[PDB]
């Protein structure tokens, strides 16, 4: 019996660092992630989605579903019911019908009656669904690490507080891109998210965060090491002009001109050894990357370690992502403490479809229709 009513802190602060491989924690020393697992719970590898893109796993992160199932299948996209494109490229994202096959966790937090701050996290400055977060920034990579904390720990001290926090970061998925993860030179970039880690964990215990909020570090995939000699040239097995290159590599999205479907499908078969290519029919189930409109007619997905390109000149960064998710070169980091995880806990495994289910559990709000489960994930819970 207490005379006051005790404060539930049903309260999240979601951060993604975009590329952290699971291995990068044993790369250099890494005392703040080290820190966390010493007070957190900590997963020595999580399975991401196929495919292993940016955009399609931060976006089942929070809707708790398959690629196919919440429609951002990958970076670069063409919708053929609408005949439109997504692109990364020239930030061309902002399409909401893009968006709208899934309900990302922001807005049903926001129908349960709470608020959502976003700092940079995918899709956060789009209007989806006719809503935006209660409160978020414009995707603008220049913004530093510190000034995006900074709107972070506003959002959460205000006189109305949010429950909700979204944290984006770009690296070390721009540095493994172009250092690739082999690099000596990862070190320091890994470093460097190590004390970037350890600036925000000093923020929140200066707001007097630290205690209330469950802090949660995790990533979208992994890296891994490209090389020149592991490329795959379309030019030399396909006339360009009997197709469209929709998305490109590792995972190619090739939509075939008119009648030209049965002689791309077999010159791409029979084209190279590392490249096995799929009928959208025949994509492998456990991918669950088939069933959406937006899956173009033939996916021919490279080997670890092997790169797709049109013009066997073209240019090719050293590290790379996109590979089949069972790959362990694929699978990103997860870390969380706060009040409701566990103290020096650690497991095995955990599959990024379940996040979403927690996220709610945590947050006390009703979880949308997904495809992961609570269950697999609630011995991260002290209840
Ligand atoms: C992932 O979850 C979604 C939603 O729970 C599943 O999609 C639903 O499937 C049922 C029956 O197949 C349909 O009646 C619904 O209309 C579907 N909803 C949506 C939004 O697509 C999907 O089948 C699940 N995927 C897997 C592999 O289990
Ligand atoms: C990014 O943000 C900074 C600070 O707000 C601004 O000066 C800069 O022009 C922005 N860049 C773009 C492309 O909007
Ligand atoms: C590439 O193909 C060869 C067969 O020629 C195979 O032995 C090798 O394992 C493949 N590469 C990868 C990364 O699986
Ligand atoms: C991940 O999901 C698969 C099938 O969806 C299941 O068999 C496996 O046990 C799950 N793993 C974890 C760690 O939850
Ligand atoms: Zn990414
Ligand atoms: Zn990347
Ligand atoms: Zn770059």
């Amino acid at each position: 019996h207490h005379h006051h009513k005790l404060p539930d802190q049903q309260k999240v602060l979601l951060v993604s660092f975009d590329g952290f491989r699971w291995d990068y924690l044993y790369k250099v020393p890494t005392p703040h992630f080290h820190y966390i697992m010493k007070y957190g719970v900590h997963v020595k590898q999580v399975t991401n989605v196929f495919i292993t893109k940016t955009y399609p796993n931060h976006y089942t992160l929070v809707t708790g579903l398959f690629a196919e199932n919440h429609g951002i299948v990958a970076n670069d996209m063409f919708d053929p019911i609408r005949n439109k494109s997504f692109s990364l490229d020239h930030m061309n994202i902002y399409d909401s019908k893009f968006w709208e096959e899934a309900t990302p966790i922001w807005i049903t937090n926001q129908r349960a009656g709470h608020t959502s701050g976003a700092a940079m996290w995918p899709g956060t400055d789009v209007k989806i669904h006719k809503r935006f977060p209660t409160h978020y920034m414009p995707y603008n990579e220049s913004v530093s690490f510190e000034d995006r904390v900074a709107k972070i720990i506003e959002w959460f001290t205000s006189k109305e507080p949010i429950n909700l926090g979204l944290l984006y970061w770009e690296d070390p998925d721009d540095m493994g891109h172009h250092l690739g993860p082999d690099s000596p030179l990862m070190g320091p970039v890994i470093s460097d998210i190590d004390k970037k880690l350890g600036y925000l964990i000093q923020m929140l215990k200066k707001a007097k965060l630290w205690n209330t909020l469950n802090l949660i570090i995790t990533s979208d995939h992994g890296m891994t090491q490209c090389s020149e000699e592991r490329l795959i040239e379309l030019d030399q097995y396909l006339d360009k002009d009997h197709y469209t290159l929709i998305d490109q590599s590792p995972v190619a999205a090739i939509l075939p001109k008119e009648g030209k479907f049965d002689e791309v499908y077999e010159a791409l078969t029979h084209a190279h050894p590392n490249l096995t290519v799929y009928k959208k029919e025949d994509v492998p189930e456990r991918w669950h990357y088939k069933y959406n409109s937006r899956i173009q007619p033939i996916i021919a997905v490279a080997d670890e370690g092997w790169h797709i390109l049109q013009n066997k000149s073209d240019d090719f960064l050293l590290g790379n992502h996109g590979y089949d998710n069972a790959l362990a070169d694929m699978h990103p980091i997860f870390l969380a403490h706060g009040p409701a995880f566990r103290k020096n806990f650690s497991k095995e495994a955990m599959n990024s479809t379940d996040l979403y289910p927690l996220l709610c559990h945590l947050l006390n709000i009703t979880a949308m229709p997904h495809n992961g489960s609570f269950w697999n994930v609630q011995d991260l819970l002290n209840s």
